[PDB]
């Protein structure tokens, strides 16, 4: 009945709703628009975080980079105290993952490909993880602000969670590397109301939220039941009819979890 509860949800929010959760050894495939394209929104700053780990040995987390406060063109909760500073790679994955931040994660891009080469280089990192239907083309901002329709920056349900099932599930990232996104993701600080919300709270729930123009609102998450069986969950949504500024609906997320969270009790 999967199916005509994600609808009714789709009719109540007025909002197009995308949902992926793979198949495991115990339950099947739960999924819905899930190879539709969504805009990521901040969603790609957490396999960003992937790619600078990836590349890099863990001493480059403690290289400080320098940035201005005109570096500063999108919401930037943390990197916004360093105007002049700098900041070491391993906070700006702290600030990109847990806050969100808009300067940190274009400060990972340009690190990952350089000034201009940091969305093809995010990409190509996509591509290398098996996915071959992301794409990112724009930095912060404008990455949040594709109209409806435009396949730029935008992902599926689908390929985020297989993305997602990799690097924090799979051997995408050496353990450590990898014990380190797991630690951002579940501090996060931005995703209580969303796929947090529709788990019981004995489920431990890692996440990285996105939300953007044309009420998007977006939550990828890995999850763990009392017994510790990981499932992925991916889910994105838009309200594309009611123009740029219509109102994203977290509560929309949390209750599409809530369906997910009665199908793998």
């Amino acid at each position: 009945d999967l199916a005509d509860r994600f609808a009714e949800l789709e009719r109540r929010y007025d909002a197009r709703l995308g949902v992926y959760v793979p198949a495991t050894g115990t339950t099947a495939a739960i999924e819905y628009r899930a190879d539709e394209r969504f805009a990521f929104c901040s969603t790609f700053k957490a396999p960003l975080v992937a790619a600078v780990l990836h590349q890099n040995p863990l001493t480059h987390l403690d290289k400080l980079i320098t940035y201005t406060s005109d570096d500063i063109r999108s919401i930037s909760p943390v990197a916004q105290q360093h105007v002049q500073t700098g900041m070491t790679i391993g906070q700006l994955c702290d600030a990109a993952i847990r806050y969100s931040d808009g300067t940190a994660a274009n400060l990972l891009l340009a690190d990952l490909g350089g000034p201009g080469g940091g969305t093809a280089a995010f990409t190509g990192y996509l591509r290398s993880l098996g996915d071959t239907v992301s794409r990112l083309d724009a930095e912060e901002p404008e990455l949040n602000r594709d109209p409806p329709g435009d396949e730029r920056d935008t992902t599926t349900p689908h390929a985020i969670a297989l993305v997602l099932q990799q690097l924090v599930l799979g051997n995408a990232l050496p353990p450590d590397k990898r014990a380190l996104l797991t630690d951002w993701m579940a501090r996060n600080t931005t995703g209580a109301k969303r796929i947090r919300a529709g788990f019981p709270a004995d489920w431990k729930v890692i996440d990285k939220t996105g939300t953007g123009d044309y009420g998007r609102a977006n939550d990828i998450a890995v999850v763990w039941s009392p017994t510790g069986v990981p499932y992925v969950v991916a889910v994105m949504s838009d309200r594309a009819g009611g123009g740029y500024d219509a109102e994203p609906r977290e509560a929309l997320l949390a209750e599409a979890a809530t369906c997910v969270a009665g199908v793998l009790a």
